[PDB]
């Protein structure tokens, strides 16, 4: 086969099942840039900062979750065509990415006016004027409390994407840089039954109201 930060790339484009498995101490890495090493593992591919065990290094774009708390990607750290992003586990997490723009991880508990009103204080979204509009991806957990993910005051537009159901199962968002300052993103979740294959995250037209 060939490395595996391109079979990941293939599994995302093809729609493929690969599982990630990641190491919690990539949250102690810091979000933009990380030099980390892919390992063989049962069904996909480990993500993690062992130099041994079949570990090939690979430069990504990494997100951390940060408990009760939103993490944020910068654009500005997205340069490089072909490289993998990747955020740890959505656990009943959202995650929001701009189009060009940001990517937030937000922790399952933090309420919706809560995330909106931290992530509002970013230049992108200073930047985004009432009336207006932007390309977002939005995903949260079905059957998750509208309390903790409804963005319908704030935006205009298509429905968010969602994974799991009955607030029950986890999800995994990575993405590819297509160039500055942009990607295209990926996704699959995880039930009690086993996980999907990769499908895409899309951008969808969001206008702001307020």
């Amino acid at each position: 086969p060939n490395s595996l930060e391109a079979q990941i790339r293939q599994a995302m484009k093809t729609g493929s099942t690969l599982t990630i498995e990641f190491d919690q101490a990539l949250n102690q890495k810091s979000p933009g840039t990380l030099n980390v090493f892919l390992h063989p593992a049962n069904g996909g591919v480990r993500i993690d900062l062992d130099s041994g065990n079949q570990g090939e290094p690979a430069k990504i774009l990494w997100l951390p979750w940060k408990q009760g708390e939103l993490q944020t990607l910068q654009p500005g750290s997205i340069s490089t065509v072909d490289m993998l992003f990747f955020t740890y586990y959505l656990s009943g997490c959202k995650v929001f990415a701009g189009d060009g723009g940001p990517v937030w991880h937000i922790d399952a508990p933090v309420e919706a006016n809560q995330f909106w009103r931290r992530m509002s204080s970013d230049e992108w979204m200073e930047d985004w004027e009432v009336g207006t509009d932007r390309q977002v991806a939005y995903l949260h957990r079905a059957g998750q409390s509208d309390s903790l993910w409804n963005l319908s005051a704030y935006l205009e537009g298509a429905a968010p994407s969602t994974y799991g159901r009955d607030n029950l199962g986890q999800a995994v968002v990575g993405g590819i840089v297509t160039g500055r300052q942009q990607m295209s993103l990926y996704q699959y979740a995880t039930t009690s039954s086993g996980s999907s294959a990769w499908s895409p995250l899309t951008y969808t037209l969001q206008q702001r109201k307020q």
